[PDB]
């Protein structure tokens, strides 16, 4: 029934906050046959914007030329139209024929917010790049992208931890049964940190501290939601984050009690044989940097698998890698691109 | 005397910390744009500086320090902070959004402050201090003061050297400078328009401008349009160091320019011969500390040039400037 | 007065020393390593995560004054070759890493050696391994050498015993998220180990890697033995590290029954704060230990628990603090 | 087709591995170090600044196979020692770090060893030292042992044969504004080398350090011989770096005139931008050497000229990229 259009329909898209997110988001969908931008609003002049898309300290340099223009930039000969509105409702989407809004500016990720980019010459539907809030669909492609049927007017991409753990958990609950778990990510310093100890103007004292010089416990909410992308583990997960000085890159471990018992070599080939574009394998020693600019939302690592049995009881670690930047937006294309198709 | 710091910043936090151990100055009130909780936590505890030495507890409206109550306010603008309630004579204008004259002096109203002290570069018509080296300029009656920047406060005293000693005709400078605030701590657009700042600060060497050099006459009338440079900004949380490339009047050697340095040496100019690095200045009370093992003179065809550095932490050694220039400016006042 | 020995005066070593200062009744005649007394003198002097010396240092002729009290310097490979006696050492502190077993620690003890060794790291299931404060108690004396653990053991052991002494322990997995270390590579490398994730640079890494702290914690807490395992992320700070441990119990507990039985067993080895810290407020500590109740959680769900416990360590001076109490007390009791 | 080998599979070693993958006429059939196969390839596999290797590589008995084509490991620890024309070797690349002389490095060439030695690194003033685009027609193919020059040589040498060839150099002060490297400690401890400096944490520190690129400038470019010193200043990002340097000229000049000369002395091994770029921006580029023009200043003080020069090198890809231009040529002129 979603008569998808083809992928020479193009559908034009606009991103809103050009930042870490939107600017990956927009390398990515150059690739993409049948999406492309055509508006990009954020808070500066067309030359900030061209400039750090052009040069990405750990994304390399852009694929392409680059340069600025009166009121926009031309990316390969072709012209993006730039605008620094601050306010969703004043943007003009649908001058440059915009449907779809990319919301990954961090400051309209609730339902309420996002839909102040749908109004009269504004544009029909937003996907957020981040969680939501618990009324909008929550879509981790390859896991649970076919809860969509293209009538949404707000979904979200979750965010960079749920697509980590999204599959890795899920794997989990099909092969063994999940009785619950605690997750712990270890994580890269992303833009909400302070460069050097400073006032937060989120309140958060942790992330007040330099990011890029201590280990910073911090908060996150992708262990607790997990049931609005898996919902037999709705209630059975919470974990918190360490971020560390590395500029991109995460991991995600879970520590899980599971109904059925285990071997290692058992959960290893579990996660072999759920492996796709989304969800990949490993056996190799790697480290944080060799998962820079990946395209699997999530790297199932089988080196670091644990099960430790103790008077009949199991206890089972699994982690797996993540490029909090492109695993996410790589994720986050997929199901816009998706989206996109089935969109009514 | 007792003295209002506007930005419980890094600069703020510090001269806040140093100040607890002088006797003639004491500050009664902070204004930043943040809570007591936010401002307590980040004096307690500092990744680059240490645990503070001493306790600090949270109260409705401030912070008690060793017993003593800061009031705490979140005044945007400075024409509304009431200064005079709190005893407040003198302000620390440390925020780094009103740094000229105009700017700093909103501060001083009618139940405002009477004095400031701009914690950077103020402009030409703001008399510029850096203590030991032109503290003899003031008088007392000045409204707003600056106590240069951080670069200013490292090559003053070492250019001062060269041109007491041996006079300088020409130079060019080079500041390998942790990063600081201003800088985006990942990859994005800079409020300021620079396309430099707004790189990653911890993970790049970005170039970067600064004054410090181009404005020495304000602090070194005799150098007045003689030096110009640039920072190299890299990725250490604080501490830094100045090199000086200049051609002098007088030829000289190595171990004559070390010995000017060290008969020039005091409580604000430091002298070290051993091969330290930049964690070995964090946190020290010198305002430049000149490195005897980093000088240079090449001589080539009978012509020299001269190749001077000094350690600074942009952090301590300034704030130990600067309140070593509040002091003396409170006695004065 | 107790004269004590230092052979390798690396990261633990210099440290080691540095608290010894502040140690009434014992002090460091001899250091041992393989460079000169200029090297080693600036390496005590300056110290990138730990400050400036308190004090004063100035190399002589075949070692350096700190405060004006000689201290003789010997750059000997072997441990056999060391002359301890001659400078009245009766104790080694071994932190080379390169003699960390009883066979090999014993080469310090023969005729004009030391009496008696610590080594500063795991040293095998047949020497006796002390977390102060934990087990020390399992020490008389007679004992030729011991070992001072990990740091992540003495870390985990004071939160772990809390745990079980309170609630029983059924069992649990430990993360360690570490400083670097200088067992890995500043740049990517062959490791002499042959260790393909400590071959990468560790500054610029999560580096994934091994530790026997969990596995190994029934030789401090016996009735846990063969209980935990764990591993380590060992991520881009120079010093400063953490311990989770995700555990279950054999009682039910909440958030604040579990961070007041830490509470109460707190004492100098082990801490407790409620305060929202980062590594870096860590970083010169003399806690073996710092338990931060911030981080605790514990997870119900269909009547079931996973409890989550966190301690905060300084791998370098919270161990050296416990490595010295360890010393000295192990000096004292000395026959 | 020449048949060349690697002693030291380091950064150095495996990056020019890497860019011999694709050059035709030049491949890497031996490969020598001090461990086993399996940690080399591993290390070729995944590299922190430089990113996964373009490939497949596969361990065997004794190598690895890369897209398919095996290449021999040996852990020899003496250059004597070392079987190279077994494998067909005609030239060694010797990047160890250790062998870095004329009589050091000729212990590569004995009966099976093999014919020629390119030094990656300054290997003393009696040794051919080239920085490729700038005086590579030095060489003749007659030559036993060769230097391609260290990362800050490549760097300075074209933006101060440029200076000279237009203007006239008097003389000059260089800083190198430099990534750290594997001669760093990790944390502060005993350097093998004596140096106090070096012995600390190279990722936590600004590092003064002595370099000779300025000093020994004379045996790339004649006419600049005792006119530049230097020194650098090591800071922690694990590559890329920075050369500055500041000179007095025999012409006075504007900065539009300096940076026009730079333009037009442009090719593959000097390149030349106006973008305010950063380190992270050239980690992994071709130039030896790539020009600066936004940091470019002449300070005119009484008639008196100070003039200030900068240009971008990633000391590892840079560097690489200039030494297998070098090898490339001198193989094919051998
Ligand atoms: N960075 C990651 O690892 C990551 C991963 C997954 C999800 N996310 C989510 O993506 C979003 C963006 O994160 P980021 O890291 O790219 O942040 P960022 O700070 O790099 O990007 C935010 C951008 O939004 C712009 N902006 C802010 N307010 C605006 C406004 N009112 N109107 C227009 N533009 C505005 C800023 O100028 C900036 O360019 C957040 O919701 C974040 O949680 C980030
Ligand atoms: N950090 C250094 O190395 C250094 C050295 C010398 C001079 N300085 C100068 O000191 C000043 C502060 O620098 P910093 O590094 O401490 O900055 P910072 O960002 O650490 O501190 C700025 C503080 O000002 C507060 N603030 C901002 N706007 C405000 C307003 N309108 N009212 C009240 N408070 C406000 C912020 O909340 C913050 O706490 C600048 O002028 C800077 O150039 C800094
Ligand atoms: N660094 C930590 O966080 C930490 C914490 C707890 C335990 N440890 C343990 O302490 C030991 C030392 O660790 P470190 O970090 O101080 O290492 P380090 O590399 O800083 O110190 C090792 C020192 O030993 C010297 N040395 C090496 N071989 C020697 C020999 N044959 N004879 C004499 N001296 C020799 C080296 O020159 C160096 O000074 C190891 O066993 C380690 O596991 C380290
Ligand atoms: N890394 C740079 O930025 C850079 C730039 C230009 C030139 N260089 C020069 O290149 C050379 C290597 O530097 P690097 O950074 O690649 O060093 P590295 O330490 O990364 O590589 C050295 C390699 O040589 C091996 N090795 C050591 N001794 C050996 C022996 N006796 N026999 C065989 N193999 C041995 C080591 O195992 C290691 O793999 C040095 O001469 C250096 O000065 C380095
Ligand atoms: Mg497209
Ligand atoms: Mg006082
Ligand atoms: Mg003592
Ligand atoms: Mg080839």
């Amino acid at each position: 029934g979603l008569v998808p259009r083809g992928s020479h329909m193009v559908v034009k898209v606009g991103i809103n906050g050009f930042g870490r997110i939107g600017r990956l988001a927009f390398r990515r969908i150059q690739n993409v046959e049948g999406v492309e931008v055509t508006r990009i609003n954020d808070l500066t002049d067309p030359n900030m914007l061209a400039h750090l898309l052009k040069y990405d300290t750990t994304q390399g340099r852009f694929d392409g030329t680059v340069e600025v223009k009166e009121g926009g930039f031309e990316v390969n000969g072709q012209f993006v139209k730039v605008s620094a509105e601050r306010e969703p409702a004043n943007i003009d989407w649908a001058t440059d024929g915009v449907e779809i809004v990319l919301e990954a500016t961090g400051f309209f990720a609730s339902k309420e917010k996002a839909e102040q980019h749908i109004h009269e010459n504004g544009a029909k539907k937003v996907v957020i790049t981040a969680p939501g809030g618990n009324d909008v669909k929550t879509v981790v492609f390859n896991t649970n992208h076919d809860i969509l049927d293209g009538t949404e007017t707000v979904i979200s991409g979750a965010s960079c931890t749920t697509n980590c753990l999204a599959p890795m958990a899920k794997a989990l609950q099909d092969n063994f049964g999940v009785k619950q778990g605690l997750m712990t990510t270890i994580h890269a310093y992303t833009g909400d940190q302070m460069i050097l100890d400073g006032p937060h103007r989120g309140g958060d004292l942790r992330r007040a501290r330099a990011g890029a010089a201590n280990i910073v416990p911090n908060s996150t909410g992708a262990a607790k939601a997990i049931g609005l992308v898996i919902p037999e583990l709705n209630g059975k997960l919470d974990g918190a984050a360490q971020r560390v000085p590395v500029p991109t890159g995460s991991v995600t471990e879970l520590v899980a009690t599971l109904e059925k018992d285990v071997t290692v070599e058992e959960v290893n080939a579990a996660m072999k044989a759920a492996a796709n574009d989304s969800y990949g394998y490993t056996e190799d020693p790697i480290v944080s940097s060799d998962i820079v600019g990946i395209s699997y939302g999530s790297l199932f690592d089988a080196t670091q698998t644990k099960v430790l049995t103790v008077d009949g009881n199991q206890l089972v670690k699994v982690v797996s890698w993540y490029d909090n930047e492109m695993s996410y937006t790589s994720q986050l294309v997929r199901t816009l691109e998706y989206f996109a198709k089935i969109a009514k």
